[PDB]
């Protein structure tokens, strides 16, 4: 579900790259970029927390 995003962001960027004067396309690209960033930060922050549990597991082997 993260690659569809990677796709929609590239797709939105392509449409804008070809018609940079359209504000609806600049709004769509901005919106999908932050959706992408939000999602990715959610993933990396969630992995870091699980790593905390992993650390606790390991040092209590």
């Amino acid at each position: 579900g993260v690659d569809n995003l990677q796709t929609q962001v590239t797709e939105a960027l392509d449409k804008l790259a070809a018609k940079p004067s359209d504000p609806a396309l600049l709004a769509a690209y901005q919106s999908k970029l932050s959706e992408y960033n939000l999602y990715r930060n959610a993933q990396s922050n969630t992995a870091k927390a699980f790593k905390d549990i992993d650390a606790a597991i390991i040092q209590n082997f």
